[PDB]
């Protein structure tokens, strides 16, 4: 599923991401735009052989299992394919675990380079939240 801007924000907010670990909702919307283009089915192979999955491009090196990243872990205890569902529950729950591991949203390269420090609230303006 390809989410619309405000449709995704509402879903992320419904799933507990607004101010989760002190990150306002716009941070999560901004990151998702640059990571996945709001497309739950996004996949990208990393140089190390791992793969990023879903609307937040969660990585199989640490977080999910895709049966082709040897020597990796599965800290979210989920198949990476669950992160591509139209239901964003799997991605939100795993993102909550990632953002709590001490590095905050710096785990997301797109956020670090294109959202961190900007007016991320502009990503939720107009949305009826
Ligand atoms: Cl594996
Ligand atoms: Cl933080
Ligand atoms: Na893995
Ligand atoms: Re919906
Ligand atoms: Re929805
Ligand atoms: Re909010
Ligand atoms: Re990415
Ligand atoms: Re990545
Ligand atoms: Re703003
Ligand atoms: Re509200």
């Amino acid at each position: 599923k390809v989410f619309g801007r405000c449709e995704l924000a509402a879903a992320m907010k419904r799933h507990g991401l607004d101010n989760y670990r002190g990150y306002s909702l716009g941070n999560w919307v901004c990151a998702a735009k640059f990571e996945s283009n709001f497309n739950t089915q996004a996949t990208n192979r990393n140089t190390d052989g791992s793969t990023d999955y879903g609307i937040l491009q969660i990585n199989s090196r640490w977080w999910c299992n895709d049966g082709r990243t040897p020597g990796s872990r599965n800290l979210c205890n989920i198949p990476c394919s669950a992160l591509l569902s139209s239901d964003i529950t799997a991605s939100v729950n795993c993102a909550k675990k990632i953002v709590s591991d001490g590095n905050g949203m710096n785990a997301w390269v797109a956020w670090r380079n294109r959202c961190k420090g900007t007016d991320v609230q502009a990503w939720i303006r107009g949305c009826r939240l």
